[PDB]
């Protein structure tokens, strides 16, 4: 039976994904990178089969709550109880969950507790002036109390210390769960809100749906700092240490994959739940991974194949940003948030589809241990075992044909059947001679010998 370790997440910025209703396009302007561009909830419903067909088992939507002007991303909330008018109606959103659930797919909403939009009405309500912390910037980022109390980017910082604010937040969190049947929240700006609040928050949402899933965003590349949050009722965290390594390493050839395995060992070290760490190559707050490839003047398609191979075969919960499967280019926000294009070449859509199939099929990729057998200068071999399954992930991130002989690391007299590109490596005298041509990848299941 299904666990969050088994999940593959397709991540969507609602506005930037699929304009499925042309009639809710209010002052949409696709030529202003800070306006609404037209994507909506109808948009997403129409693309459920496309998403599911790729092997994705869950969708994370950027926030859907009514936002003030310029809130095309959803993070400057104006009304916690209202669906953003450009996206749809509440009904449209209930139908979306229904449509995902029909497809066996889970729905995660982005959910914000830290702050309101800049022009939220409460800012004017005299009864609510103690709803907000004193307006101050964050200066010492090493002062965690300052980080929790400051107004990030000048965003009205909610005061969770006030029981009225806390209650309001729990009541909205519980409400969307009881009203729409979502499966989880991706928690924005986790690090700007105090830990004691997450414990209570955690208690409050799971009191309403027992398996309610929480994926927290703690923006930091120190797993020691990120891992603490996991101790406060948050089931999974976004793995920025993974991202920082994966992004850099897979965007150019002849770079060692070894740092990624140390991110693993450190995840085992520091987190209670090392498999429930959301892994990615990019997201809506980062430069597009394709732009890192373009910067290094190297073909982004071949970069993406290697990266996504590792993403889909390593521990954690893969989170592919909409667009990755078309080599969508994009610099810094907002330029990383381009309209999805559905009429491009399908090479990476089919490659991703194979990957998600293999991660579905091969419970060693969702649940197995994770061993580094070999790493030189980008040529890497990993091994993963689960019950009677043993899998071997080979990624040649080097500019040369590589041959690596395994000799005791696998049980002798079998063969490795390459399930990603059709390779075959037969034990010959205990040894497996793994040969990969430059910048290719393979995923092998270890299996009984065959022949003519
Ligand atoms: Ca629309
Ligand atoms: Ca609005
Ligand atoms: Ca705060
Ligand atoms: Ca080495």
């Amino acid at each position: 039976e299904r666990t969050w370790q088994d999940e593959r997440i397709y991540f969507i910025m609602v506005d930037r994904f699929n304009n499925g209703n042309p009639k809710n396009d209010y002052e949409v302007d696709v030529h202003d990178p800070k306006a609404y561009h037209g994507g909506d909830l109808q948009g997403i419903i129409d693309k459920l089969d496309y998403i599911k067909e790729m092997g994705f088992t869950a969708i994370w939507l950027t926030p859907i709550f009514a936002n003030e002007k310029g809130g095309y991303h959803g993070y400057w909330i104006e009304d916690f109880y209202k669906v953003e008018e450009h996206f749809g109606t509440l009904d449209d959103f209930k139908r979306l969950v229904k449509e995902a659930h029909k497809r066996d797919m889970k729905v995660i909403l982005d959910f914000v507790v830290n702050h309101t939009g800049y022009n939220h009405p409460w800012l004017n309500d005299p009864a609510k002036k103690d709803w907000f912390h004193e307006k101050k910037d964050i200066f010492n980022w090493a002062n965690q109390q300052e980080v929790e109390n400051g107004w990030l980017f000048g965003l009205p910082d909610l005061a969770q210390e006030n029981p009225e604010v806390k209650t309001y937040l729990f009541d909205v969190a519980k409400w969307w769960i009881q009203e729409t049947d979502i499966d989880g929240y991706r928690l924005d700006t986790v690090k700007h809100v105090p830990k004691w609040f997450w414990d209570e928050f955690a208690k409050e949402v799971k009191s309403v749906k027992q398996d309610f899933f929480l994926l927290g965003e703690v923006w930091h590349d120190d797993p020691r700092y990120v891992a603490e949050y996991g101790k406060h009722g948050i089931d999974a965290l976004i793995d920025f240490p993974f991202y920082k390594e994966a992004s850099t390493i897979f965007s150019n050839v002849d770079q060692s994959l070894e740092p990624l395995y140390n991110v693993w060992k450190r995840n085992v070290a520091f987190y209670e739940r090392p498999y429930l760490l959301g892994t990615f190559l990019d997201n809506h707050d980062t430069v597009r991974f394709t732009r890192l490839a373009l910067q290094n003047r190297i073909n982004p398609v071949t970069r993406l194949k290697l990266g996504l191979t590792y993403l889909f075969s390593a521990p954690g919960i893969p989170i592919m940003y909409y667009g990755t499967e078309i080599a969508l280019d994009g610099g810094e926000d907002p330029d990383n948030r381009r309209l999805m294009n559905f009429r491009t070449d399908k090479e990476l859509i089919d490659y991703v589809t194979k990957l998600g199939e293999l991660r579905a099929k091969l419970p060693s990729l969702r649940r197995g241990d994770f061993e580094l057998l070999y790493e030189k200068d980008g040529m890497a071999l990993f091994k993963r075992t689960y019950e009677k399954e043993t899998t071997v992930i080979a990624i040649n991130n080097t500019s040369k044909t590589q041959k690596v002989t395994l000799d005791g690391e696998l049980e002798q007299g079998k063969e490795l059947r390459g399930l990603l590109a059709g390779d075959l490596v037969r034990s010959k005298d205990g040894k497996y001679d793994i040969i990969l041509d430059r910048e290719t990848a393979e995923i092998y299941v270890l299996a009984p010998k065959t022949g003519l």
